[PDB]
């Protein structure tokens, strides 16, 4: 390809690239047709660039699709990339467990990109703070990584494929979940981890059990947001309009306040 020109390597192959025609960074993701086994259309593409072309109309919230190819053994996406970037997963392990203020702007702009996906027919299936980049120049988050998303619908889902320690317990114990309601217990394992500076459950018994201790101190309104985000019972979880207007939800950052306080 002259049309990018590719730098180094982000981490799975993902590549810092620079759109040749208007210097705008990319991030460029190579994708091998083996490891595919979720395809759909418009001919046969990867439901990954299917979920992306949905969710990639209009801003934002979500990292967009700019364009795609295909190879005879790959898939090549163009992807947006800000700059300065990085993700929730080593601003976590940088900075700790992080101030409630600093979660609630970050986990608000994830709810709206969840919301967003939804809106689109889109369920992403593996948040995690690992596919949350944080710009960290606007405060503003963006979710990458649909390939494990499939097509929202309301039926019941019989495969996952995303992050086990995001999965709730109707997957661990039968293999079965409801899209939304999945989506909301990986927001609240989501919201420990920004909370807590880790993930609350490592083990399948821990998940089953669903029983939450603090290692960090954390206000009341929050724990009990998380402990509403992982109820056993999928139905006893809030909607996402319930979660955005639970108390502790109240007076958000903008993301560019966000950053300005938080981020320097
Ligand atoms: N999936 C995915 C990629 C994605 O969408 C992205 C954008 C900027 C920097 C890294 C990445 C990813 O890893």
């Amino acid at each position: 390809e002259s049309q990018y020109q590719v730098g180094p390597l982000l981490g799975g192959s993902v590549y810092s690239g620079i759109r040749v025609s208007d210097n705008l960074p990319v991030a460029i993701k190579h994708v091998e047709k083996d490891r595919i086994s979720d395809w759909g259309e418009l001919t046969r593409v990867p439901m990954e660039v299917v979920l992306l072309k949905k969710v990639s109309s209009g801003f934002s919230g979500v990292i967009r699709l700019l364009d795609w190819f295909e190879r005879p053994d790959s898939f090549v996406l163009i992807l947006e990339r800000p700059e300065p970037v990085q993700d929730l997963f080593d601003f976590i392990t940088e900075r700790g467990a992080l101030q409630e203020e600093l979660a609630r702007s970050f986990f608000w702009q994830v709810l709206e990109a969840v919301r967003h996906c939804h809106n689109c027919g889109v369920l992403h299936r593996d948040i995690k703070d690992e596919n949350i980049l944080i710009d960290l120049n606007r405060g503003e988050l963006k979710l990458i990584d649909f390939g494990s998303g499939a097509l929202l619908k309301d039926t019941v889902y019989t495969d996952f494929d995303g992050t086990r320690v995001y999965s709730p317990p109707e997957w661990i114990r039968y293999h079965r979940y409801h899209g939304r309601s999945a989506a909301v217990w990986s927001l609240g394992i989501l919201l420990y981890d920004m909370v807590c500076g880790d993930i609350p459950f490592e083990h399948d018994e821990e998940i089953i059990r669903g029983q939450v201790f603090f290692r960090q101190r954390v206000s009341s309104e929050c724990q009990h947001l998380i402990r509403w985000c992982l109820a056993l019972r999928p139905s006893d979880r809030p909607t996402f309009e319930e979660i955005q207007n639970h108390p502790w939800m109240q007076d958000v950052l903008l993301p560019q306040e966000t950053a300005e306080i938080h981020l320097h």
